[PDB]
């Protein structure tokens, strides 16, 4: 038994809820919420730059120091940070952003990240503004994250539509 709530269970490790990732994380302060990162730690807007404001810019302090020390990530890679206020750990991901043209094959490569950790909050990598289709996104998730996912989704719109067509 864990603290999340008011989910929606896909399968026997995959959840969805529609919710605000910021505030489902100060609520809840899970052993790791994913940041939909990209290779630069440069978080300025869609889940990352909202989980960064919610920080106060610490999320974007610790990650300068990251790069400068280690350079960028690789897209499908991932990394470690601290989760600041909002979590114990960050795990930053870099799924495929489509608005670069990106392989949208590395979106697999991205969520296998999620397994090196037994439960994680999420949001849908490479959805929002790296421009890919959610619904197969969600696919991917499902068919390639093995530990226990907690889905959120910030569009009601959409959270809607990602549950009526799940397969
Ligand atoms: O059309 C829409 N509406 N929403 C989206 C995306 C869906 C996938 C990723 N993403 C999110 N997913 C889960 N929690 C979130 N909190 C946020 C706070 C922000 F300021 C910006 C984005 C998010 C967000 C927005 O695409």
């Amino acid at each position: 038994v864990n603290s999340f709530s008011g989910y929606l269970k896909l399968t026997d490790n995959v959840y969805i809820k529609n919710a605000d990732i910021v505030e489902e994380a100060k609520k809840v302060k899970p052993t790791v919420v994913v940041n939909a990162a990209n290779v630069y730690l440069k978080h300025g807007g869609g889940v990352a730059g909202a989980l960064n404001k919610a920080t106060n810019n610490a999320m974007q302090v610790e990650s300068d120091d990251y790069i400068a020390t280690n350079g960028p990530l690789k897209v499908g890679g991932s990394c470690v940070l601290s989760g600041h206020n909002l979590a114990k750990h960050c795990l930053h991901v870099v799924g495929p952003n489509v608005n670069k043209g990106e392989d949208i094959q590395l979106l697999k490569s991205a969520y296998e990240n999620f397994n090196q950790h037994e439960v994680l909050l999420a949001p849908l990598l490479s959805a929002g503004i790296f421009g890919a289709d959610p619904i197969h996104s969600l696919r991917v998730c499902v068919d390639t994250v093995r530990t226990n996912v907690y889905l959120a989704v910030f569009d009601k719109n959409l959270y809607d539509k990602l549950v009526s067509s799940f397969l």
